[PDB]
C-alpha cells in the first residue's frame, strides 16, 4: 500500500502545538466545523507520522515485537482513515459528519494501549534484561509516545465534544480546583473504605495570593487534574493506612492550593511512612516500576502536557509530600509535543 | 619543567572514594601517621592531576582566560609540592612533619577559589553571552571541579587535624542534627536582626522511626552540615521578611528532622512567599545566578558528596520547603568523586 509514503511525507512537517487559550478561543461561539474540520484532516496525520517515524528507528530486537506491531498496526490505520478527507469537499454537511464519526472510531481503536505497552515492557525484561541503558531508552519512548497520544486525543476529543449536534468541550474555563481535588479524593476514599476498612480524612487550604477571599479557578481540562490527583490519593491512602495498621490514629490527607502570579500548585500531603530518596527517583520508570503499576509516570505527563510538572519529595519514617505544578494562566498553557528531529 | 609530565601520569589512576567508616576508623586509635602519608602522597596527586587534565580539555577560549589560568598555576604549583614527599622516607619523623606543614600552604593556597571562579563566570557572559549551551558546560565543569576541591580538603582537614602534635578530625561520629540546626539558625538570626531589625522565630520537630524517643545523632562532617544549614536559613529569613514587610506576623521557620531507615532527612519550610517554578529550576545554576550567590549550587554539592541531595520545593504564593538529604549509614555515606574519562 502507500503507508510508508503517508509516514514519511507528513513527518517531515512539525506538530503545532497549541495553547490553552486558542483551544478556547476556537471551541467558544465562533465555533466553525469546517474549520476544525481543515485543520484537523491535516494536523492529526502530521502528529500520527511523527511518532511513527520514531517508532520506526526503535531497534529491531523491540520493533518485531507482536506488542509494539500490534500498537503501530493501529497506528497505521487510523492514519489512513483520515487519509480519506484529504480530497473530500469540507462545504458538504455530509464530509463533516463522516469525519466526526472517524474521529470516535480511531478513539476507541486506541482505547488498549496503556495495558499493551506494560506487556512489552515486560517482555523486554525478561528477554534482555533491566539495564540502565535500556531503561532510558525505554523512559525517553514511552514518555514521548504515551505524550504524543495524550495530544491526540485532546484533539479528538475538542472535537466530537463540541459539535455533537459553559464547558468548552474537555475544558472548564471556570474549573474549580478544590472541587477536582474533593472529587478525587471522594472516589480513592471509597475505594480504600472497601479493601481497608479505614480511610484517612481530607483537609484542603486555598492560598490566593493576589485575592485572599476569591475561591480559586483556573482554565483547565478536569479529566487530567482528575486524574493526577486520584492517583496521588490511591498513593497517599494506601501508604496512610498500611504505616498506621498496628497504630490507631489514622493522620489526614492535607492538600493545599496555592494561586500565585505565574504558577498554580496543588500539594498532597501525607504521613505514610515515607519512602528513601533512592526508590523515589525509581517511581517514574516504567521499567523499575513493572512486575509479572504506570499511575505516577503517566500522572506527571499530564501535568507537563500544558507546560506543568509533578514532582515527589518523601522523608522516610514520616510522610510523603506530592506537588502537581500548574499554569497559572492560559497564554502560558500551551501543548508539550515530542518532534522528531535528526 | 614536569608539570605536565605529572599530570599525564596520575591522571590515568582513578581516584580512590573513601566512606564515612573509613575515614572514622583510620582517624581512631589506630591512627598511624606513617600509613596516610604513604596514602596521601599517592592519593593527592590523583585527584590533582584528574581535574587538571579536564581543566585542558576547556576550550581555548575559557582555558586562556587569566581566571582559569591562575587557579591552573595554583593546582600546578600545589600539585609539585607533593611530588617532593614522593621519594622521602616515610620512617623519618622530619618528613611527615614537613608533610602536614606542607597540606597546611596548599590549603590557604586555594582559599579564594570561589570568588575567582564567580569573577570568570562573569567574564564568560559578557565576553560570549549567556545561551543554554554554555550554561551546560560551565555548570558541568564547576560542579566537578568544585566537588573535587572539596573531597581533597576533606583528605587534608582529615590529616592536619589527627596528627597535629571525641571528634575524628572535622567528623562527629556523634553529630547532633538538631543543634548544628540550631547554629546555623542562631547565626543566620543573628545577620537578620541586623539588616532587617526583624527575624523569624526557628521550630524543630524530630521524627525518630525506630526509636521515637532517643534524639536524631549520626556520623557526618558537622562544617559541610552548618553551611548548607546556614545558606538556607538565610534565603527562607530574607524571604520571610521581606515578603511580610507590609505585614505584622512574622511566620516561624519549621525544620523536622527525620531519621529513616535508610535517609536522614532535613526539611526547612518557609512561608516567604515561594518561587515560581520557572525561576527555581535556575537557582542552582552558576551562570543564571550571577550577576555584576552560588550558596545554593555549593550546599547542593556538600550534600552530594557523601551520597546525599539538596531539592527545592515552592509554591509560588505561600512558601518554599527546602530539603536535604543525607545518608543515614556510615557505610553507605562514601565519596562522590569525579573522574577523567574519555
Ligand atoms: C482547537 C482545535 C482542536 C480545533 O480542531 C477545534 C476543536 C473544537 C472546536 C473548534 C475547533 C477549531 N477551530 C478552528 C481551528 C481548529 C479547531
Ligand atoms: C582517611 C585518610 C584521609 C588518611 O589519610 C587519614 C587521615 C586522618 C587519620 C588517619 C588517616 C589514614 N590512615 C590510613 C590510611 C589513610 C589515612
Amino acid at each position: 500500500g502507500s503507508a510508508p509514503k503517508y509516514i514519511e511525507h507528513f513527518s517531515k512537517f512539525s506538530p503545532s502545538p497549541l495553547s490553552m487559550k486558542q483551544f478556547l478561543d476556537f471551541g467558544s461561539s465562533n465555533a466553525c466545523e469546517k474549520t476544525s474540520f481543515t485543520f484537523l484532516r491535516q494536523e492529526l496525520p502530521v502528529r500520527l507520522a511523527n511518532i511513527m517515524k520514531e517508532i520506526n528507528l526503535l531497534p529491531d530486537r523491540v520493533l518485531s515485537t507482536p506488542s509494539v506491531q500490534l500498537v503501530q498496526s493501529w497506528y497505521v490505520q487510523s492514519l489512513l482513515d483520515i487519509m480519506e478527507f484529504l480530497d473530500k469537499d469540507p462545504e458538504d454537511h455530509r464530509t463533516l459528519s463522516q469525519f466526526t464519526d472517524a474521529l470516535v472510531t480511531i478513539r476507541n481503536r486506541h482505547n488498549d494501549v496503556v495495558p499493551t505497552m506494560a506487556q512489552g515492557v515486560l517482555e523486554y525484561k525478561d528477554t534482555y534484561g533491566d539495564d540502565p541503558v535500556s531503561n532510558q531508552n525505554i523512559q525517553y519512548f514511552l514518555d514521548r509516545f504515551y505524550l504524543s497520544r495524550i495530544s491526540i486525543r485532546m484533539l479528538i476529543n475538542q472535537h466530537t465534544l463540541i459539535f455533537d449536534g459553559k464547558h468548552i468541550g474537555s475544558i472548564d474555563p471556570n474549573c474549580n480546583v478544590s472541587e477536582v481535588v474533593k472529587d478525587a479524593y471522594d472516589m480513592a476514599k471509597l475505594l480504600c473504605d472497601k479493601y481497608y476498612m479505614a480511610s484517612p480524612d481530607l483537609e484542603i487550604q486555598e492560598i490566593n495570593a493576589a485575592n485572599s477571599k476569591q475561591p480559586i479557578h483556573m482554565v483547565y481540562v478536569p479529566s487530567h487534574l482528575y486524574h493526577m490527583l486520584f492517583e496521588l490519593f490511591k498513593n497517599a491512602m494506601r501508604a496512610t493506612v498500611e504505616s498506621h495498621e498496628s497504630s490507631l490514629i489514622l493522620p489526614p490527607i492535607k492538600v493545599m492550593v496555592a494561586l500565585g502570579e505565574e504558577d498554580l500548585s496543588i500539594k498532597m500531603s501525607d504521613r505514610g511512612g515515607g519512602v528513601p530518596l533512592r526508590k523515589i527517583e525509581r517511581l517514574f520508570s516504567y521499567m523499575y516500576s513493572t512486575a509479572p503499576g504506570y499511575g505516577l509516570p503517566i500522572s506527571r505527563l499530564y501535568a507537563k502536557y500544558f507546560q506543568g510538572d509533578l514532582q515527589l519529595f518523601s522523608m522516610e519514617g514520616f510522610g510523603t509530600d506530592a506537588v502537581i505544578y500548574l499554569k497559572a494562566l492560559s497564554t502560558d498553557s500551551v501543548e508539550r509535543l515530542p518532534v522528531y528531529n535528526k
